[PDB]
């Protein structure tokens, strides 16, 4: 006996199965963003500029989702302010400062906040009525640490006079303040913030400069053909394992899976790396639902230990159905290590496989806990619904397309660093603080709010706000995890910071699919009209 199918089917249909970039337009495209980005250059390189106006520039160039284009000028400038250790004297430029300081790497000190205190450490409330001081600021608390008390308080009071101010704001002053309330720039998925702020805010600002958002417009326009050219790829490979009709209990959201790749990394040059890592959460979608609703605990212990053992020669020791997941799953390691092979890097391959095996454990860890209806302690539950998450997967496979990752960069991932773990934190936490009832309903006694709450004896309330202290310290210490020196290279600190945005943003409130629509739609279907 089987469970009721039930689930959703794709709403997408096949309108992203083919698309034909025309290349007259993208020539044209990419042509004058050549000129528009060396006009923008020449903006960054310019001398004598005041303190405020270059952050300003380095913001909005940022906000614009062109910063990756400037990648070495950005980080002169912050590093030459960094050392100047220079001291302004308005909240507004002060919080920018620090902020775009702080999320570059550079541990500039809390203590700037200092002057805008009373003597007791708390916002003198005269500030009040400084909009642009309390917007940076609200921005900036979201990227505290640890060593950050300084700033305990600055979330509540930006938050509290911002949702007072904002109702009289002119536009589209009053649209970004709303905005930011709802959702900080520290902690949305990149090319979201980037397609509202273009559209929403920077296009219909009075004193916009019109080469930016000429320049914006074309980059987001001209790297959406390639995503959409991307995406066609994937859902042509998608279609070509017909999974929909083997597998008519697993569900079909390769444009979903697809998306989460595009909060990862959106850049051209993470191409390869996009298309391998949505063929990853895809496959591991498919073996979720197996163990989720389907496969049967004589079928999944015969599951998890064929992926142990990792040989097309075990196929003949599981059912039809897994058959048929199981030699997929081989192959796509197969072909990841196919693809690496013309540049040298099919040995990191391995890396992703054992998360695999791991992720695969832990699910057939989970089943048993709830045919057993076991409610573990929270230490226990963690310590095997972390990777249930997938997120260690994700973030090892996120490396694979990566030119530049190392076996050394490998190596210290495998470790679990404080950084990850912060970024698997957090999706566990969110998760379980949003599907407990529905979870809960299907007697699945083994879920993390439970657990919480019989083991510290406290209400489902009491155990959701203490999972939220959990999130808010795993936030810390990827703002932490992010300050120089880093063990590795920053661009391989991204995509697990990225991970965590992806999750807060989909879980916004507490279905995925209608809160990722809007957003597939704004960066996948709709160009911004220039
Ligand atoms: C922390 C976790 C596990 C999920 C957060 C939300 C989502 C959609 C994450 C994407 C990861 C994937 C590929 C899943 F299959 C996730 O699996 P499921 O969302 O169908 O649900 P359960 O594994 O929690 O049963
Ligand atoms: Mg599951
Ligand atoms: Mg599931
Ligand atoms: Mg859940």
């Amino acid at each position: 006996v089987r469970p009721v199918a039930d689930f959703s089917p794709s709403l997408w249909g096949d309108q992203f199965l083919s698309f034909s970039i025309k290349n007259q337009v993208a020539e044209k495209y990419a042509k004058e963003i050549e000129a528009l980005k060396e006009q923008t250059r020449n903006m960054l390189l310019a001398t004598g500029m005041k303190l405020a106006d270059t952050l300003n520039l380095i913001d909005t160039i940022e906000r614009l989702g062109i910063s990756y284009h400037f990648e070495k000028e950005i980080d002169d400038i912050l590093d030459q302010i960094y050392n100047q250790n220079s001291n302004c004297n308005d909240l507004c430029t002060s919080a920018l400062q620090f902020r775009l300081l702080r999320q570059h790497g550079f541990n500039i000190s809390p203590e700037i906040f200092s002057k805008f205190q009373d003597e007791n450490g708390k916002f003198k409330e005269s500030l009040a009525s400084d909009v642009l001081g309390l917007l940076n600021l609200y921005e900036a608390s979201h990227v505290r640490t640890h060593a950050d008390d300084i700033l305990e308080d600055a979330l509540a009071f930006s938050t509290i006079h911002l949702e007072s101010a904002a109702p009289h704001l002119k536009s589209p002053l009053r649209e970004q303040v709303t905005h930011a309330l709802e959702q900080c720039l520290h902690k949305g998925v990149p090319r979201v913030e980037t397609r509202f702020f273009i559209s929403s805010i920077y296009d219909k600002e009075q004193s916009k400069n019109n080469v930016l958002l000429r320049f914006a417009k074309l980059d987001f326009n001209l790297l959406q053909m390639l995503h959409k050219q991307e995406l066609a790829q994937v859902s042509r490979w998608w279609k070509d394992l017909d999974f929909v009709t083997t597998l008519p209990y697993a569900r079909d959201r390769v444009v979903e899976c697809y998306f989460w790749t595009l909060g990862v990394y959106f850049e051209p040059q993470y191409s390869q790396a996009r298309v391998m890592l949505v063929k990853t959460i895809s496959m591991i979608s498919i073996v979720d639902d197996t163990f989720d609703a389907y496969g049967t605990v004589k079928e999944l212990e015969a599951y998890t230990d064929a992926i142990q053992r990792w040989d097309i020669n075990e196929i003949d020791r599981l059912p039809d159905y897994m058959k048929i997941s199981y030699k997929a799953i081989l192959d796509l390691y197969k072909d990841y290590e196919k693809e690496l092979s013309s540049a040298g890097r099919s040995h990191i391959v391995c890396h992703a496989i054992e998360r695999m095996k791991e992720i695969v454990r832990n699910y057939n860890v989970e089943s048993t806990w709830f045919i057993e209806g076991y409610t573990p302690p929270v230490s226990e539950y963690l310590s095997n619904a972390l990777a249930t998450t997938t997120y260690y997967l994700l973030a090892t496979t996120s490396y694979l397309g990566m030119k530049s990752a190392t076996e050394q960069d490998f190596e210290w991932l495998s470790k679990n660093p404080k950084i990850l773990e912060a970024s698997v934190i957090i999706c566990r936490v969110i998760d379980d603080t949003a599907t407990y009832e529905v979870e809960k309903s299907r007697g699945q006694i083994a879920t993390g709010i439970e657990c919480c709450m019989r083991d510290y004896g406290i209400s489902t309330k009491e155990a959701m706000a203490k999972f939220q202290n959990m999130a808010e310290t795993a936030w810390k210490d990827i703002n932490e995890g992010l300050l120089r020196p880093t063990p590795v290279s920053t661009e391989f600190l991204t995509p697990i910071l990225n991970l965590a945005r992806i999750i807060e943003v989909t879980y916004i409130h507490n279905h995925p699919e209608k809160v990722l629509k809007p957003h597939i739609i704004n960066l996948l279907v709709d160009s911004i009209k220039i």
